[PDB]
C-alpha cells in the first residue's frame, strides 16, 4: 500500500498528528477522520550571505560568510470516507546550537499551503493552527528557541505549494493573515508554549541591536534581500556624494524598513530569559530524510504541472494526493 499512513514515520511527524488527533478526538464531530503528519524531506544546508553583506561583514570578519540549516518538508493528510486527503504542506529552517549568531536556535517558516478541503469546515483553522502550536511546542523541547514568521500571501496565480488552488479559496491579505497568526500564537501562549511575540521592529529595539550583522538571516527571506538592496542605494547614495567632490547608516534604514512593515514579521520567543544562556546542545533524534521532490517547494510543483496534479477540487485534490504519495514511496526505493 501506497496511502500516507504507510509513509516512513517521524518523531515530529509523529509528536504533530498525535495532537491534532487528540484535539479532533475532543471536538467529537462525526463527520472528522484521522490525520496523518509526515516529514518527507529531511536535509541538511547552508545560507549564504549575498555580496555586499558579504562586503561589509564576512570579508571584515565581523560575521560568518554561510549558516549551516536542517530543512524539512511535512505534509498533513486528512482521511476523507477512507481516501487520502493532502490539505496542508510546510517548509521550515531549523538552525542548531552548532550555528553562528545571529541564527543559533532559530526555526523559521519557509512557506506553508493549504487546500481548503478538509472535514468538516468548522474545524479547518483550529486544526492549522494546532499543526503550528504543536511544531513550536516540539522544537522549543529539542532547545530552539525562537520561531520566526514572515506572514506574506503569495502573488495571485501563484502557488506556495500546492498546483492549482480551487478557484473559490480565497487568498487572505495580508491584516486577515496576522490576525490568523496572532490567533495561533495567542493560543501557544495561553498553553505556555511561547512566552510572548513581537513585531520585528519592537524586537530589534527591545534587544538593542545596533547593526544589521546582528539580524537573523534566512534563506529566502525578505531581509537578506532588503540589506542587499540597502547596500545597494547606500552605495548610489556615496557615488553622488563622489561626484560632488568631482570624482567620476546601514542600521539607519533598516530600522525604517522595519517598522515601515514591522506587522507582517513575527519573532517568537519560546525560550527566554534565564535558560536560553546555558542551554544542552540540540539534538535531533530523527534521521535524515533525502528526498528530492522535496527539497524546495519547486520541485513538486513542477511535477504537478508536469503531471497535470491539481488540487482544484476534493476529488482532484485526492486524485493529486494519489500520485503525490505513490511518487513519495518509489522515490524511496532502491
Ligand atoms: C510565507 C509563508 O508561507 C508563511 S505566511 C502564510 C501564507 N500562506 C498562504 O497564503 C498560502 C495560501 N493560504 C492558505 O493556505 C490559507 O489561507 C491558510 C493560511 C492556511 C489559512 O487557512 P484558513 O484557516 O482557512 O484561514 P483563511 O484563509 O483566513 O480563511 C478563513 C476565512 O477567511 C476568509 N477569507 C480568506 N481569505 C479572504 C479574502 N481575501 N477575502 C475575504 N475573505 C477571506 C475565507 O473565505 C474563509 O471564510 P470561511 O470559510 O470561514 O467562511
Amino acid at each position: 500500500k501506497f496511502s500516507a499512513k504507510r509513509l516512513p514515520s517521524t518523531r515530529l511527524g509523529t509528536f504533530l498528528e498525535n495532537r491534532v488527533n487528540d484535539f479532533l478526538r475532543r471536538q467529537n464531530h462525526p463527520e472528522s477522520g484521522e490525520v496523518t503528519v509526515r516529514v518527507v524531506h529531511a536535509s541538511d544546508k547552508t545560507v549564504e550571505v549575498k555580496p555586499g553583506m558579504k562586503a561589509r561583514f564576512v570579508d571584515s570578519g565581523e560575521m560568518a560568510e554561510s549558516f549551516p540549516y536542517r530543512t524539512k518538508a511535512l505534509f498533513a493528510f486528512e482521511e476523507i470516507d477512507g481516501v487520502d486527503l493532502c490539505f496542508f504542506g510546510m517548509h521550515v529552517q531549523e538552525y542548531g546550537s552548532d550555528c553562528p549568531p545571529p541564527n543559533q536556535r532559530r526555526v523559521y517558516i519557509s512557506y506553508l499551503d493549504s487546500v481548503h478541503f478538509f472535514r468538516p469546515k468548522c474545524l479547518r483553522t483550529a486544526v492549522y493552527h494546532e499543526i503550528l502550536i504543536g511544531y513550536l511546542e516540539y522544537v522549543k523541547k529539542l532547545g530552539y528557541t525562537t520561531g520566526h514568521i514572515w506572514a506574506c500571501p503569495p502573488s495571485e496565480g501563484d502557488d506556495y505549494i500546492f498546483h492549482c488552488h480551487p478557484p473559490d479559496q480565497k487568498i487572505p491579505k495580508p491584516k486577515r493573515l496576522q490576525e490568523w497568526f496572532k490567533k495561533m500564537l495567542d493560543k501557544a501562549v495561553s498553553e505556555r508554549i511561547v512566552h510572548d511575540y513581537k513585531d520585528i521592529f519592537k524586537q530589534a529595539t527591545e534587544d538593542r541591536l545596533t547593526s544589521a550583522k546582528e539580524l537573523p538571516y534566512f534563506e529566502g527571506d525578505f531581509w537578506p534581500n532588503v540589506l542587499e538592496e540597502s547596500i545597494k542605494e547606500l552605495e548610489q547614495e556615496e557615488e553622488e556624494r563622489k561626484r560632488e567632490e568631482n570624482t567620476s547608516d546601514l542600521s539607519q534604514k533598516l530600522y525604517a524598513t522595519m517598522e515601515k512593515h514591522k506587522e507582517v514579521f513575527f519573532v517568537i520567543r519560546l525560550i527566554a530569559g534565564p535558560a536560553a544562556n546555558s542551554l544542552p546542545p540540540i539534538v535531533d533524534p530523527d534521521p535524515l530524510i533525502p528526498c528530492d521532490l522535496m527539497d524546495g517547494r519547486d520541485a513538486f510543483l513542477t511535477l504537478a504541472r508536469d503531471k497535470h496534479l491539481e488540487f482544484s477540487s476534493l476529488r482532484r485534490a485526492q486524485w493529486s494526493t494519489m500520485c503525490m504519495l505513490v511518487e513519495l514511496h518509489t522515490q524511496s526505493q532502491d
